[PDB]
């Protein structure tokens, strides 16, 4: 398909699907496009309150595709203003991202799978950060997010030494959250993104801007956001159904405003 | 109890005991305004060189009570301002401070437990995050503490599923030091209060310092940092009195000065 | 020897070995003169791509020399600018390090191992912050290294109880990558430098860059830094043959340049 970016509708839940499969979903500037437009309209539109992202075939992602640049002189600072942008998308996402691993990530690709809020694996997928064998730094956010989600120990091993990852070790290092059988990850995965699409979404929204920003700020700036932020949630029509729901002892019907 | 905070000293230890029991130790502007002034003399008393909180009855601490706010327009960016001084004062406490989690910690109450040093819980005690059940964020410190203590994927996970943590659970992650039998809880907290009582206490209070400020510094400022407040260190009686005891191979006696 | 600091060059490598065994390898002002100057030699060695560092006799480092300072009013403000150019040149190292802890490591002998970016134990190796017992803070880089290797709530219980721990305790919270029998440690440490040292010596210099830094910037911030040190990287010759050895399906061979 033109962009490369499959789209698909149900219940609540927007599911975007890497489709290069043939290059094991191999990141290009025509795909982080086509990611980009797809996050847009997922965010746009008031029918989506929950994301799914997931890899065509037998990879998640291999990462940038190594055929893309042509032997001229890269100019890596110039075209990651793009990589830059998609991630500044997914990263400030005003709904919830749900990842299902179905196979390999490495580079970029696995960056790409890390910025899910809640991640799963299929058994027999893998991660790798990759870069350091082409001799590269981690980018597309992974120097921020890895030490973040694994810890600076882990993240040093990771990102130097480049080793594979099994899904259950990735499990263990909380790169996913949920490891689960190959012919079952779209099932589990969609039933976790529906679950999400009937949640308060402006909560969830706000709780990754102040997930994105806490270990910059000191306390008392994070106090001050939280205030702000918790402001904003405390006038939302979900806040006042999630107080109903607790004094009369029933489940919350959210409606994400 | 007017203001709903017990207080008694031991052997150097002031035991702060939320007390609500009726309602879980649920948390009102009065009982915040309480365990303020409480904090505020264990710190200026010098007859205290570590602090004990704990909850009376079944919980530690339901969090925020849902029923102090009657179904007017909210302003939690202002009532903010009150969960924070309190906040505030947690974290500079100049004396370390154990947390014993005798039962469900939740909401605010789990931001309030997470604020201890050292943190113990009893089996059967619990921990769930609960704001995104109201459709609100973490607040009280949390969006700080808890990808702090538990990493950036575990924090997500707890934050945006809400799920209950049991004990065994909280220890895995690092939300709790120890879990105790319920029957033990009170005198190995209380052990492990008046163990730190006996501690270097100006040590213990810029420790803490680094601590809250370590992630939002640059290596340089870092290092700045610690020769700053290592020279207050170095200055104490304290660190006098660690040099002979160390050359002398005998126990310190500390005075907290 | 002068300066207490072995210097030996094997296969691209520069081991560095701490020489005061009969103090247990303590630290003075004149070994991390002597340490700084070795770094500086290694760094500018175009025959170095990687550097080991390890202990003589039965110790890392037993930290500080607790005789150094005599009975005068200490002044650690001044002297850890001192203890700071040292931990400032292994921050910012443009060669990757691999620390063989070879035995205890306490107070800023702990500080100096954890700046390794691939660290092994000896089996009967430990670790033990040490500097609450004298009653001071952590220095050298403690404060800002141990929450990002072990979490803050490890971090809490390590640096206020100074427990001692064991080389595989060490393993299980991440202060080392690999434990080892003590008879194999110096072969498997130089084993994994001289695989470093055929390495993409640029990438390492520049993903150890972004590491030091990813705590304090914003994600904004961060992918702008990740856009530059990229673009550096692949204009490296390095950053070339990796792409043509991932295209030829065969061994990279790096030059670092
Ligand atoms: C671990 C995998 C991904 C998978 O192994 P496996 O499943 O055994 O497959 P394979 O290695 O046998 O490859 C099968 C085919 O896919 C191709 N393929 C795999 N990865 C990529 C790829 N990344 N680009 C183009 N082709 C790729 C292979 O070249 C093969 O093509 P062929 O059938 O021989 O024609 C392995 O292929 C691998 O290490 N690939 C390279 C991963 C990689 O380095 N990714 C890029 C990191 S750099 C990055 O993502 C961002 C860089 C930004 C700066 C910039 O460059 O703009
Ligand atoms: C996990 C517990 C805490 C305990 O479960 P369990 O032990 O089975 O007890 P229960 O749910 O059966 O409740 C027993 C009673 O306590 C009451 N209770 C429990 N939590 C609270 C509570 N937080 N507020 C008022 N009442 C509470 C219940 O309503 C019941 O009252 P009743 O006997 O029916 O009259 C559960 O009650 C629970 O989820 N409660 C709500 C926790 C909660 O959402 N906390 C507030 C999060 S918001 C926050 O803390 C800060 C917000 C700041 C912004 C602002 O609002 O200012
Ligand atoms: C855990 C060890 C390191 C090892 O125990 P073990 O292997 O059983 O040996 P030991 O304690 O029996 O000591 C054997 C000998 O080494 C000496 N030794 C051990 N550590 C040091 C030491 N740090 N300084 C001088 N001597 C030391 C002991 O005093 C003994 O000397 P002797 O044979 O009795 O003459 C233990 O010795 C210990 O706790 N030592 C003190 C560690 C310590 O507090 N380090 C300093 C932390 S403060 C820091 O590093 C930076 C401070 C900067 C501010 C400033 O002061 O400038």
């Amino acid at each position: 398909n033109i962009g490369m970016i499959l789209k698909e509708r149900q219940d609540g839940v927007l599911v975007l699907t890497l489709n290069r499969p043939e290059k094991l979903n191999a990141i290009t500037g025509e795909l982080l496009d086509a990611l980009y437009a797809a996050l847009k309209e997922g965010e746009e539109d008031r029918e989506v309150r929950a994301l799914l992202l997931t890899g065509a075939g037998r990879a998640f992602s291999a990462g940038q595709d190594l055929t893309e640049f042509g032997d001229r002189k890269p100019d890596y600072e110039a075209h990651l203003r793009r990589y830059n942008r998609v991630v500044e998308a997914l990263s400030g996402l005003e709904k919830p991202l749900v990842v299902a691993v179905n196979g390999v990530a490495a580079g970029a690709g696995m960056s790409l799978a890390l910025w899910g809020d809640l991640r799963l694996a299929a058994v027999g997928a893998s991660f790798t950060t990759a870069f350091v064998r082409i001799g590269l730094v981690p980018d597309s956010g992974l120097s921020f997010l890895l030490p973040r989600l694994v810890g600076l120990a882990k993240a040093q091993e990771l990102l130097l030494l480049s080793p594979r990852l099994s899904a259950e070790e990735a499990l263990a290092l909380g790169l996913v959250h949920r490891v689960v059988p190959a012919e079952k990850l779209m099932e589990e995965a969609l039933s976790l993104a529906k679950e999400l699409a009937q949640g308060p979404t402006r909560a969830y929204a706000l709780t990754k801007k102040l997930l994105l920003e806490t270990y910059r700020l000191s306390l008392t700036e994070a106090l001050a956001l939280e205030a702000v932020l918790q402001g904003q949630a405390g006038q939302t029509q979900d806040h006042e159904e999630g107080v109903r729901a607790f004094r009369e002892k029933r489940p919350p019907r959210f409606q994400g405003r």
